[PDB]
């Protein structure tokens, strides 16, 4: 399972560890869906959140520096990215549509603005490459990419820390392009566990993008 | 996979996620196998200290055991704990009674037979006037505190490859109580089934204590 | 700052670092950057869910408590504990014995006396055994498994505000164990004489129990 | 408090607070057996021998960090810790990044000089950065606009962690097999670190110390 994110980023689904019952299990301590439906709508409503613990997914992301670094900010989770500094960057860079200034009154069309950002990310990405050329180690070269450069990680979390992520990320105050990915993350989350995420929406969920997709 | 420790007690595997292969690609950041190269990987992260790649392997054990093993064992806190309620549960007439060869090397003034014989008594007492108070109207969480340590308790525990092996490296040692010793041994059994590579990198390049290198699996 | 719990036990404050400035300092750095404001800002804070800038007040506290109220406690992870050792200190004659008040409020087919009376008789004929079998050459770890959970232990606690309000929450709530919840209340109280804003904004505005909004400090 | 190190060429390592010394591990440690500078001393070079850790962490330290995005990022991938940092999509940027010198290129034989190169990184940090004030008085969101800018920006954070989790922090960056930048802030921790726990310090250094820098 994939879902693409912005114009070339992506979530997508490594692996997977139990399911609905995995927290049921948990929660009696041992080894009926209304008996065990009715349970973790109880658990969740109540704030008994440790049962959730035991469910765990790995997910492979292609995203921005930006939304990386907002992103490696939830310390509950595991995380291996590629390193810059010893592996030659593709030149992947988030180009914004114009549809994301749609709201702004902007001095210049937003297409203009389109435009000026990736003349920055070309005329940056060339000095890299002129930079490593000439000899310059990549660990030094690198360091006048943009933050919109693409990068790829790793990300294992637990049901109950994933649904800190999406309270915080799955909600308009959260940056927009990071919120795409959460809406990414929702949906693989409601595939794995749909009782648990029934769930979350009805009682715990503080977010409010995902009460209207 | 359910293994016997002490004379009640248990580590049973409940799930697992990944194997020795989850770390490789892990570590790589590429979602796709070539046995010398991978096992080579994992040799080298073992040997660098590069120990992140091994989060992204996850055990789940359910573990029956006495509370003050419990209580040794839930210090680490890289992991995710769900244990019996004693305030919301009628306990078990189940505790740990040491075997007589459990006080073997040691000089006592009357004979290991009778130091069984003393636990289990008390034991015996503490839990009679604990049913006698259940019975009596008095609550749970009030009643179970005249229970020993002894008493058996049982959790579900959730941890990653890397926290397991910080976990087998100050358990699974000889200054540890010899009652976690034993179940500590069990984890690792389970563990070298799961990840064999990353188990044997492990003894070979990081392992701290002192057990594991000298009794098999 | 020492305060009196239960019986025998107490909740004491070793160390702090920092205070409610300590919070406004972090939050401001976001925005590049008063005074009356500042205080206005941490209920801001509280308000909208942003709890990371308490992250930066810590506290250590000594405390004295039963064991069974430090298991529930100890399951807070996001902490640090250090905690006296029944393997490697001959433990003291020292338990919590619940006050008749204790049931008041519950049906009980024998006198709160009574019940009171039972819970001592096991507690002495525990410790009784246990310093026989210390007396006898038996290690003290093997010795203590005879001793019931209302044993009182000691331990140091270092943990930040965010994770203070976290274990207010769910301690500081009726739903939890009485016991614990009196300790909750000594915590509540030192927290408040600390960080009287943030506390103040907590209760207003990210607080979830019940006994600290009927209970002063 | 008031410690602070000028590191690279604009950033800095500043102390801002700290809770307990090296009798806090002292203590922390004597409750487990129910108990002289002479022994204290003695005990915490017994718990670094064994690697009993936890009681160091009744040590915590607040440090106010001025660094490049792309050092900080490193950085922040330690996760006992705590930290708040500065808002690129909060606040409007300051002309501020890190500039190597040429004596950072030293070691390596490189088409065009040092001098050079230099002057290539300031020049596309100068483009990347009159673009992105550009956009902002354009109306263009500064969440948006700051996406041009270079990872060699500098940004400001405060980090509170303990003297366990710091050891752990040093063991990692205060190495050579790490990039030099990160090396040069490592090196400014440890110099707090040892100045405010010169006996847990010591006992690092030599019984735990897995680097080779210090
Ligand atoms: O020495 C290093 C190199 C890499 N990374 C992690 C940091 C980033 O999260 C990601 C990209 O690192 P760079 O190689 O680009 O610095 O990998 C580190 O923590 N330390
Ligand atoms: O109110 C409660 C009940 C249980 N537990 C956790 C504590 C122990 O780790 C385990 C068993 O607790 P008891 O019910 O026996 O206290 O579950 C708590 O933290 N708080
Ligand atoms: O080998 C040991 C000794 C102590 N402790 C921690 C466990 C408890 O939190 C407290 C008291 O332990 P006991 O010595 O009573 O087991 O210290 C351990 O985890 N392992
Ligand atoms: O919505 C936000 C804003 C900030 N930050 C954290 C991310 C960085 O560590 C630092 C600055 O982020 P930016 O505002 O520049 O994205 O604070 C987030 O995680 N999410």
């Amino acid at each position: 399972m994939k879902i693409d994110i912005l114009d070339k980023g992506f979530v997508e689904l490594v692996d997977v560890m139990g399911n609905d019952l995995s927290a049921v299990r948990a929660a009696r301590v041992s080894f009926d869906e209304e008996r065990d439906r009715h349970l973790i709508e109880y658990l969740m409503k109540h704030g008994h959140e440790t049962p959730f613990e035991h469910i765990v997914f790995t997910f492979h992301v292609k995203a921005p520096i930006f939304v990386a670094r907002q992103w490696f900010r939830h310390r509950i989770a595991s995380y291996n990215e590629l390193s810059g500094r010893y592996s030659k960057l593709s030149y992947e860079f988030y180009i914004p549509s114009p549809e994301r200034l749609e709201g702004y009154k902007t001095t210049i069309p937003p297409e203009r603005v389109t435009e000026k950002i990736s003349e920055i990310v070309d005329k940056a990405y060339r000095t890299y490459l002129e930079l490593i050329e000439s000899g310059v180690p990549r660990e030094v070269a690198r360091i006048v990419l943009p933050l919109n450069l693409y990068t790829r990680f790793f990300w294992t979390v637990n049901a109950r820390s994933l649904m800190n992520f999406l309270n915080l990320r799955a909600d308009s105050h959260a940056q927009w392009e990071i919120q795409q990915y959460a809406l990414a993350i929702a949906r693989i989350f409601k595939e794995k566990c749909p009782w648990t995420f029934e769930a979350f929406l009805k009682y715990a969920y503080k977010g409010d993008i995902l009460k209207e997709v």
